[PDB]
């Protein structure tokens, strides 16, 4: 009895006659029309992998418009007469690329390319819409596209080439939709079904039933419905339908300002400016504004200004209509509104501003949870006629409550009083009081948010008063990259499913520390297409697992962190799956937890003992100092957020125990290993693919195995295929990301800044299992030195054990905690001895043939030439000069400049991971594939292989292939990791090659002038083998701690950055103007490729330092699982200029043709904007908190807008601005 | 597999247990030279240990071999 | 050592069991 959807994809007609109203597209396109270009990335509408072009009438606006859209977000029950373009749909490698595929490959604008396709797809839209689109209009439609890999510049550097009705009924598995054709239907509708939910743009309904399980089985979608679409130009203001879409909502009041004088526009840009940072195109071209409104999140940016300034409501039902304005008293409690069950939101009107009336609107520029604790406000005045008197005044703020609220006792007693000094101080002693949180008020950030509503209003204070008075060497682009960019790349759920296939979904502890009493399945068996519920009983081998034997497959007994694995549902499709474990029912008993470092060291809860490297003579040189400094520093740790999360595909044979897997992993030995020890079958039984990874970062290493083992597992039970793909929301919570590290130190100086001793205690939260915890703590430890030279030094390391997820591997691998604790106390003993940072830094740094403090020493030391350049091309001196000005000239803006080096250790710290194998075979069509034991993530691996062989082979790189790496033909790999993959499988390729080459040597003789092909043909044919290894080595390691010597590191990779910095010192936000960097790379194989990853490497690093915050209730539950909770660089995060060079006349004599490891040594010079940042925040203390120069004030990692605005200690920190004494001028 | 061992003649002739035979033979001593520095540091060990001790001292484990 | 042995053949078990996979036996994709 349901009516038949009808929609098209990439221009073909799609007719579904059983549309289920929970299917998004992006699910349809993916599983049932057999489109894998479109990613899942999130599921929450923040990253945009799965981004698409919908094309649909206005019957009203009267034409047809193409907009992006989140595949992800879309029921395809909106759909009905859409059509929808993926990037399948505009060009592919099979036919011809469109000029946009072609541009961001060729641009290298792709790595890992998980985010090209969404991104190709957002470019596109914007070309259909406008074909000659500004620089702006380009970067704001990659606003809801997000790039782990890239650092951003190159997509955009490529791309700036282009610049300058009846109803319907649909019935599903638990809901029924109603497409309503008319406002009348609707209303009749909701009176025969009060219940019934409308859905519009679905942004928020679908997160309420995929994330916070709610389930509507009745919906009604009235988005076709003209009065809910209409805009119209009344005497009073601008109506806007309840259903029109934000990009609508902003396209008209852009017009309405540009246009009508600026004195009838206040309101109008007030809710422009809120809609400028929030979210991207994506989601303004879906999204309601009534859906923003009556969805009354504590944090809409939207609400606070419509009910500053009046706007009025429009509402509806059967018989029923009223107006009213929007006050304080329509969001009576949490998430609710002054509506009625049977009542719709029908229009809104936004006021014309009069004269003598004045309007601001701001946001807080971070957010940290889900709907709370994130400060935004409308704030409106009315003058009596000519006057500066007050007539009316209203000040709204989000965030500061558990609903949208008025500051009505403040506004009240400013009745008739004049604006003035006097004003400001009643004002901000009447918000203080007013929005007064209680110190452990829901969101915390007490201090910050207090401080912001004061800060907001001094800048609407002092707005108002101004309306007022061979290849090797080449810039190869990866080789994938087409393929990437045209979504005919594989990924590892891209691999089409086995007609038996099933699916695969974890059951997870809710808590942080508990005994399991009981685990109950009957409500999970209940779920249509339930196959098993699997656990522990379930394992034929071991439950035993992890690098150091210490973690349970599923957990047993108890539980030690939230997200602990205990079992896992198998399901026919994976929304079965996921709907049956949400409703798998835990009963538990809770232990005490241990979560922080603090708590950890208090209850002496650690893995080990101190781990310590000592050289000198402490006691001594402490003595000697002029200067002794002591502290303590705390850096937050980090989500890997690859693109693509983890994925593994189980095929059981059914003979022997042989297991095929394909999986997203840097490690497929341990893949292989982990399987075969739970399974109970030896190794050789065993087969693991990876074709490549949309990201890794050390994020799958090792961690990947906790899916693995778990689908093998269902693979083995069952007998059937079996998948799973975390979503993002788990992959944060359960796979575990960088250590925080804490540091309590203390540094010997001299007045000169010279360094004279140096001790540092760090502790490490390692989380609930050990991991490479160890080997993190000790690479952490050989690199507390940076680039100093320091005589007397005492390094120690704890591991804490933690009620956490276990963490592990990322990007750096211990070296940027230990590097940013350096780089910390240097800054300390610069200003403390009053001298310029680079001056403290320069006469303290190594010299050639210096030793470090574990007694290794540095040869072809190019820190002082990438230095000196840095200087050079920065201006370093001159822009300097130009920072004080401004910071004169400047009150409550400051600028900040830093210049920093960075050391970094090439090579396993276990000495037996430094070896690699490589496989070659030559066809005889002369055409040769080679394999290794290296993964491609992303980094351009491959392509640096492939450009090896072609120049040791002496033959082109098109007669080279690489398809993918393989447990059956290189085993026993390392994981692909420790920045060395290009080194050492370089060299084993390299072997393998000239094994080749000796056994052609004498087809070679014999026929001089032949071709390649000539030569494998008559050696086939004498019956030599075209097949063979080749292995490497690294020579010359193995450091002792007993000793302190030995070498651990093969060489080191060296680089400098110079970052500047403007902070806003009222709000904490900061813009990244300009960063150099010169780094040390040896001749690199792939300039390109080279550039590539120091940029996106320090694009990381700024995350790390700057913007990416995990933060966790008491009890230990992560709190940010998505984009929208957890910020990674996006676009409009990179610097204004950014330049990156290569050290020329500089070849390394230790690896593959005269090249050094590139990965991860330039994560750190990231921390360039954090020491910008905190002088900056130097300069803003000098001018409103004392007159010490030399002060040190503690600043902890990530420099939040939080951090960096509670640090610009001012009289509204202090609220001196209300009357009260505190700390400033 | 293609991919494990290319270039190979049909299954034919009678011949393959000779050759593959003599084939897998080789490899199977290449192994053994390999091995042999850590069966005599060894002798009373298993031939597990003389693996992990070969793969820890970074000795290749996998090898051609042809007739 | 059980080379001159009357060794079964490795695979024959399965064979007789239905498990062992031949060409058409693997699996459809969907
Ligand atoms: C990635 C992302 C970023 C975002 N960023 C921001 C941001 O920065 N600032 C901000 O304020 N918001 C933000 N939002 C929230 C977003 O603006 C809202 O989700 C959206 O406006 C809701 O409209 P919708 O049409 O999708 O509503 P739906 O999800 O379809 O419905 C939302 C709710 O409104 C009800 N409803 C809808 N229309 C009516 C009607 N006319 N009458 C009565 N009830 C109705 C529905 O029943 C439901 O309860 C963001 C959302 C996403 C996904
Ligand atoms: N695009 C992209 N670039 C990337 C990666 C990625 O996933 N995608 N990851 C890093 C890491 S993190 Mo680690 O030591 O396992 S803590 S080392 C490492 C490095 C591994 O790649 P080689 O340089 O050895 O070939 O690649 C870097 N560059
Ligand atoms: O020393 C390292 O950098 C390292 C990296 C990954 C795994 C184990 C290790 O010792
Ligand atoms: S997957 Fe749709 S926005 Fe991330
Ligand atoms: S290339 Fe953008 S996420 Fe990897
Ligand atoms: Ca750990």
């Amino acid at each position: 009895t349901a009516d038949e959807l009808v929609f098209f994809v990439n221009g073909k007609k799609v007719v579904e006659k059983n549309a289920d109203p929970e299917t998004t597209l992006l699910a349809y396109l993916r599983r049932k029309l057999g489109l894998r270009g479109t990613k899942l990335g999130c599921g929450e509408g923040g990253c945009g992998a799965c981004t698409v072009m919908l094309s649909k009438y206005d019957r009203l606006q009267d034409k047809i418009i193409h907009f992006s859209a989140n595949a992800c977000l879309a029921p395809i029950c909106t759909l009905h007469h859409v059509a929808v373009t993926t990037v399948e749909g505009i060009g592919s490698t099979k036919t011809r690329l469109h000029p946009v595929q072609e541009r961001i490959a060729k641009s290298h604008g792709s790595q890992c390319g998980f985010c090209t396709p969404g991104i190709v797809m957002s470019m596109y839209t914007l070309l259909r819409n406008q074909p000659e689109p500004t620089v702006e209009e380009i970067e704001d439609a990659f606003q809801g596209n997000l790039c782990r890999c890239t650092g951003y510049r190159p997509i955009l550097q490529g791309f700036r080439t282009f610049a300058k009705p009846k109803q319907l009924r649909f019935e599903g598995e638990r809901v029924t939709w109603i497409q309503a054709s008319t406002l009348k239907e609707l209303l009749d509708l909701k009176a025969q079904h009060p219940e019934a939910k409308l859905v519009v743009g679905n942004t928020e309904i679908g997160i309420e039933m995929k994330f916070k399980n709610q389930l509507f089985p009745m919906i009604i979608c009235p988005a076709w419905i003209p009065e809910l679409n209409a805009v119209e130009h009344g005497p009073e203001g601008i109506s806007f339908g309840a259903a029109c879409a934000l990009s609508s909502v902003e396209k008209t009041l852009l017009e309405a300002v540009a246009k009508l004088p600026t004195q009838k526009t206040e309101v109008f840009r007030g809710v422009l400016e809120q809609l400028r940072w929030f979210a991207g195109k994506q989601v303004k071209s879906v999204a309601s504004l009534g859906g923003n409104i009556i969805t009354a999140s504590p944090i809409s940016d939207l609400n606070p200004v419509f009910m500053a300034s009046g706007t009025k409501l429009t509402i509806v039902s059967r018989g029923t209509r009223r107006t009213v304005p929007m006050d304080h008293t329509f969001f009576p409690s949490y998430r609710k509104t002054l509506l009625g069950p049977e009542e719709i939101l029908l229009s809104i009107e936004i006021p014309y501003s009069r004269e003598d009336e004045f309007f601001s609107a701001f946001k807080q520029a971070s957010r940290r949870e889900d709907d709370i604790a994130k400060v935004t406000c409308g704030m409106r005045v009315l003058f009596q006629p000519g006057s500066m008197q007050v007539k009316e005044l209203a000040l709204c703020y989000g965030g500061m409550a558990d609903r949208t609220i008025s500051a009505l006792k403040t506004t009240q007693k400013q009745l008739s009083k004049f604006w003035n000094e006097k004003l400001l101080q009643d004002v901000c002693a009447g918000l203080a009081e007013e929005l007064s949180l209680s110190p452990d008020a829901p969101g915390g950030m007490i201090e910050f948010r207090r401080t912001l509503t004061l800060s907001f209003f001094f800048k609407f204070y002092l707005t108002v008063l101004k309306k007022l008075g061979d290849t090797v060497g080449r810039p190869l682009p990866h080789l994938a990259a087409a393929m990437q960019a045209s979504g005919e790349a594989v990924y590892c759920d891209d691999i089409p499913r086995y007609e038996n296939e099933l699916f695969l979904r974890l059951v997870t502890s809710t808590r942080a520390h508990a005994k399991i009493k009981s685990i109950d399945v009957s409500e999970a068996q209940k779920v249509p297409g339930f196959v098993c519920f699997l656990s522990a009983d379930d394992i034929p081998g071991s439950n035993e697992t992890g690098l150091f034997n210490d973690e349970t497959v599923f957990a047993k007994d108890t539980v030690t962190c939230v997200g602990h694995i205990i079992g896992a549902v198998v399901a026919d499709t994976p929304e079965h799956a996921e709907r049956a474990a949400h409703v798998v029912k835990v009963t538990y008993e809770d232990l005490p937890a241990i979560i922080t470092i603090e708590d950890a060291i208090k209850n002496n809860s650690f893995y080990g003992s101190e781990l310590k490297i000592e050289k000198g003579d402490l006691k001594k040189g402490f003595s000697e100092a002029d200067n002794v400094v002591s502290g303590e520093l705390y850096i937050g740790g980090q989500d890997h957020f690859y693109l693509e999360t983890h994925c593994t595909i189980a095929i059981p044979k059914g003979e022997e125990g042989e297991m095929e897997l394909f999986v997203s992993t840097q490690n497929a030995m341990k893949t292989q290993s982990f399987v075969a020890k739970m399974l109970g079958v030896p190794v050789n039984r065993i087969l693991v693919r990876v074709k490549r990874m949309g990201g890794g970062f050390g994020g799958k290493e090792t961690r990947s195995t906790l899916v693995s083992v778990a689908v093998a597992l269902a693979a083995y039970k069952t007998g059937h295929p079996v998948r799973c793909m975390l979503d993002r929301n788990e992959d944060m919570l359960i796979t575990g990301g960088r250590h925080p590290f804490l540091a309590r130190y203390k540094v010997g100086f001299m007045k000169t800044g010279t360094i004279v001793a140096l001790e540092v205690d760090h502790y490490s939260n390692a989380g609930n299992s050990r991991d490479l915890s160890h080997s993190i703590m000790e690479r952490a430890l050989f690199h507390m030195d940076n680039c100093y030279k320091i005589p007397n030094i005492r390094g120690t390391g704890r591991l804490c054990k933690t009620n956490l997820s276990s963490n592990t591997a990322f990007r750096g691998f211990g070296g940027p905690q230990a590097l940013f604790i350096a780089e910390n106390w240097m800054s300390e003993v610069a200003v403390t001895c009053g001298l310029p940072a680079e001056e403290v830094r320069w006469k303290n740094m190594y010299k050639e043939g210096d030793l470090t403090h574990f007694n290794q020493r540095l040869e072809g030391f190019s820190v002082p030439r990438c230095w000196d350049e840095c200087l050079k091309s920065s201006q370093y001196y001159a822009r300097k000069s130009e920072v004080d000005k401004f910071n004169k000239e400047n009150c409550w803006k400051k600028r900040g400049l830093c210049i920093i080096p960075t050391k970094f250790g090439i090579s396993f710290t276990v000495p037996f991971l430094n070896q690699a194998g490589a496989l070659i075979h030559v066809y005889t069509d002369g055409s040769v594939l080679v394999s290794h034991g290296g993964t491609e993530m992303g980094q351009g691996l491959h392509t640096k292989m492939v450009q090896v062989a072609s120049k040791a082979l002496k033959i082109p790189i098109s007669k080279i292939y690489i398809s993918e790496t393989s447990t059956n033909t290189v085993p026993n790999s390392s994981p692909t990791a420790a920045s060395v993959s290009t080194d050492i499988y370089g060299q084993a390729v390299y072997e393998a090659c000239q094994t080749i080459l000796k056994r052609l040597e004498p087809f070679k003789k014999k026929n001089p002038d032949g071709s390649w092909e000539d030569w494998v043909m008559a050696a086939y044919q004498d019956r030599v083998s075209l097949s063979t290894t080749g292995f490497y080595r690294t020579p010359n390691l193995g450091y002792s701690f007993e000793t302190n010597s030995g070498n651990a590191f093969h060489y080191f990779t060296y680089g400098v950055a110079c970052s500047e910095v403007e902070i806003d010192c009222l709000t904490g936000d900061h813009k990244n103007l300009r960063t150099d960097i010169v780094m040390d790379v040896g001749s690199s194989l792939n300039p390109a490729i080279d550039i590539g990853q120091v940029e996106g490497a320090f694009v990381q690093g700024l995350g790390l330092f700057t913007l990416e915050e995990l933060h966790y209730s008491p009890e230990g539950s992560l709190h940010t699982r998505g984009p929208s909770t957890y910020k990674i660089p996006a676009f409009g995060s990179i610097p204004t200029e950014f330049r990156v060079s290569l050290l020329r006349d500089c070849p390394n004599k230790k690896a593959i043709y005269a090249s050094k490891a590139v990965g991860e040594p330039p994560l750190f010079l990231g921390a360039s904007v954090f020491f910008a940042i905190k002088d900056a925040i130097r300069a803003a203390r000098a001018q409103h908190t004392n007159n010490n120069t030399k002060e040190l004030f503690r600043l902890d990692s990530p420099a939040t807008p939080e951090k960096i605005r509670n640090a610009c200690v001012d009289k509204f920190t202090t609220l001196c601005v209300t009357g009260a004494p505190g700390n400033c001028k």
